[PDB]
């Protein structure tokens, strides 16, 4: 009946519980390090670059994609599913991967001192 918490600081371990995932991203891995840009597929036979981007895009390029698609598409949809009839925060960025079509190029730069561009027009999609 009258049982409440005395305060909110019994020790020095009650300030680490801020999680902002979504539908299946509970601080699992997300470990990486590559500046990644996003753009509509573009295997331009002229900007053939190279450096470290494994000839196979990596879920982040697609995870930045989904996020940068989720907003571009949240407007209409550069996506390949609901071009202008949908704008969900990521159904499209999901559907696009869920489709594994990921028709888009991504730039994996390197905060280390390098960079490479391409995505699904020259290599893999999310995986």
């Amino acid at each position: 009946m009258s049982d409440n918490e005395d305060n909110f600081d019994g020790d020095d371990f009650d300030d680490v519980e801020e999680d902002e995932g979504l539908d299946d991203l509970e601080n699992a891995e997300e470990e990486g390090q590559e500046n990644v840009e996003i753009l509509p597929s573009g295997e331009r036979p002229q900007a053939n670059q190279k450096r470290i981007t494994t000839p196979y895009m990596t879920k982040y390029e697609r995870a930045r994609v989904l996020g940068t698609r989720a907003l571009q598409i949240a407007m209409c949809a550069p996506v390949m599913v609901e071009l202008e009839g949908e704008t969900d925060p990521l159904l499209i960025a999901m559907k696009e991967l869920k489709a594994r079509k990921i028709p888009i190029i991504i730039r994996r730069y390197l905060p280390d001192g390098s960079y490479e561009d391409w995505g699904v027009d020259e290599l893999i999609i999310t995986d």
